[PDB]
């Protein structure tokens, strides 16, 4: 067992192995620290009441085990979980360890025009990234320039102001209960627009002005997306609207690399059921000179079981416990 150290930063109190020092508020709540036993930097995040109520419990599990499944350099993984706690009956903290990345990809677009090269290695290291999640039968739903943190090199990782609804897919802003993996793509298709024109692609005021920029460009439904329609109130506002044509991207993005340009029109197609996946956009000519099908890695199967269960506090924090003590660091 390790030993431990308090410390108090803007009225929250820090209690963490010697491992980890210079603790410096960054943001849960997160601190930077340096990790001495590997001279990294990281965040530690100590999380926020972890066990107050059910929700926050199940939360609290949902979040470790995703993040100890998570083995993959373009996702945030898990370097380090603890507990100053000795016991179950103690057990009330939980403090999560990850990468310190240096930026974000929001910081990066608002200070710099991009290459299309650098466009390139950014949006193939998302969609690594993104093959692996949904090949472990997880969406990440929240896609956006502050949830990709990059490194001095370039290097991309996913993570867990920038509205999320400016990326946002348009079946999950109509609300369809049936949604699928992706609805990443699309906002993949959003990120790597911005990357390329310094602009966000729909900068909606709200839920109706955010479809309103959309259908713009991609055009209203065809006569093959209604027919899959099953409400009436969507097959009401699909109705509504004038018929407006699909806008040819080239006229949209201007200078692109046309290959560019052909990677976006297969991602940003209204029809969800015709969007390009993960692994078929890694293929794309566009990553050509990225990509590498022995390299780009699936995940393990995701229990996600517990999703349907309906437990007490106390059983979701002891599971949260067991998640704990059972880690194995990464080598
Ligand atoms: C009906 C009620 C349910 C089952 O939730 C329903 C509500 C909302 C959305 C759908 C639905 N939407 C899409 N994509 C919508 C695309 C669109 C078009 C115009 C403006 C915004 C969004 C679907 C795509 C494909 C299939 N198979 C089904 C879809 N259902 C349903």
């Amino acid at each position: 067992r390790p030993t431990f150290y308090r410390q108090e930063l803007n009225k929250t109190i820090w209690e963490v192995p010697e491992r980890y020092q210079n603790l410096s508020p960054v943001g849960g709540s997160v601190c930077a620290a340096f990790d001495t036993k590997t001279g990294l930097r990281v965040a530690v995040k100590k999380l926020s009441r972890p066990f107050q109520s059910i929700i926050h419990a199940k939360r609290t599990y949902r979040e470790l085990r995703l993040l100890k499944h998570m083995k993959h350099e373009n996702v945030i993984g898990l370097l380090d979980v603890f507990t100053p706690a000795r016991s179950l009956e103690e057990f009330n903290d939980v403090y999560l360890v990850t990468h310190l990345m240096g930026a974000d990809l929001n910081n990066i677009v608002k200070c710099q025009k991009l290459t299309d090269d650098h466009v390139q290695f950014l949006i193939y290291q998302i969609l690594r990234g993104l093959k692996y999640i949904h090949s472990a039968d997880i969406i990440h739903r929240d896609l956006k320039p502050s949830n990709l943190a990059v490194n001095e090199d370039c290097e991309l990782k996913i993570l867990d102001y920038v509205a999320t609804r400016w990326y946002r897919a348009p079946e999950i802003m109509l609300n369809w209960m049936h949604y699928n993996q992706t609805v990443d793509i699309w906002s993949v298709g959003c990120i790597m627009a911005e990357l390329l024109t310094g602009r966000t692609l729909f900068p909606g005021t709200d839920h109706i002005d955010q479809l309103k920029l959309i259908l713009r460009l991609v055009g209203t439904p065809g006569a093959e997306l209604l027919k899959k329609i099953s409400c009436e109130s969507a097959r009401n506002y699909i109705q509504s609207l004038t018929q407006m044509p699909k806008m040819n991207f080239a006229n949209v993005f201007i200078g692109a690399n046309p290959l560019a340009v052909d990677l976006l029109e297969k991602m940003l197609v209204l029809d969800s059921d015709k969007r390009i996946t993960a692994a078929q956009a890694l293929a794309h000519a566009y990553f050509a000179q990225y990509h590498d099908p022995d390299d780009e890695p699936v995940a393990d199967p995701y229990d996600q079981s517990f999703e349907s269960r309906d437990l007490l506090i106390d059983e979701w924090k002891s599971l949260t416990y067991d998640e704990v003590i059972s880690f194995v660091p990464p080598p």
